[PDB]
């Protein structure tokens, strides 16, 4: 069993944290955990390539992408490995998240260890937006909060 | 060439950049990079296992140590896989860090991706300073600053 954890912080005042759990085997992923200062609404979940935090949420680059594919929904055929989708924060800007994935992997390839999670300041159109960047991004606008993937125990 | 880095920063003024750098998955791996609001003098500078930072540098755990060695310093054929000895902050307070070695790694078992790097408040011994704490710790003290291993561009 791998686990890994992800603090979030920003240059506002969105802050959380992110655990993952992949059971003793290369399956699905477990995430969970809270964002807090959150606007109320959808907001996109990814993890981009980068685990560079040197200007901030910027530096991560863009979607973790190893098999070149379109931007889409956790759920879609055609996504990027980092697409996570939309958490949702309540009227207290609170996002409680619990999501099981199966193309992340806490290891081999599409391993995300030293990667960044960064949530979002609008919602992720999953690709159905049907213009340029909904295949690229989804739209969802600037990074709030992102964080470093390590390794936990 | 493979490549990381790290943002180190703590609950203080303490705070720096790291980049390593690997050029095949069996070699040395190059650490360069600078931290400043140092004291002057000898500082502690070792790769921590776990990279979770919920509760500071304090969350890292002891020092990466996948063989069950004992603490030493770089040049020591018995120290622990994130033993990078001292790091040197001159009268500004700036330590400027140029380092290579050959036991960390950015790939396989050694690999440090995803785990903590730390800077001590106070000189590790080597693990040469007789007591129990030197040959776990190298008794450098405090965990100033400590950032988790991405990877890089
Ligand atoms: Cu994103
Ligand atoms: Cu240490
Ligand atoms: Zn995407
Ligand atoms: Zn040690």
């Amino acid at each position: 069993a791998t686990k890994a954890v992800c603090v979030l912080k920003g240059d506002g005042p969105v802050q959380g944290i992110i655990n993952f759990e992949q059971k003793e085997s290369n399956g699905p992923v477990k995430v969970w955990g809270s964002i807090k200062r959150l606007t109320e609404g959808l907001h996109g979940f990814h993890v981009h390539e980068f685990g560079d935090n040197t200007a901030g949420c910027t530096s991560a680059g863009p979607h973790f992408n190893p098999l070149s594919r379109k931007h889409g929904g956790p759920k879609d055929e055609e996504r990027h490995v980092g697409d996570l989708g939309n958490v949702t924060a309540d009227k207290d800007g609170v996002a409680d998240v619990s999501i099981e994935d199966s193309v992340i992997s806490l290891s081999g390839d599409h391993c995300i260890i030293g990667r960044t999670l960064v949530v979002h300041e609008k919602a992720d159109d999953l690709g159905k937006g049907g213009n340029e960047e909904s295949t690229k991004t989804g739209n969802a606008g600037s990074r709030l909060a992102c964080g470093v993937i390590g390794i936990a125990q």
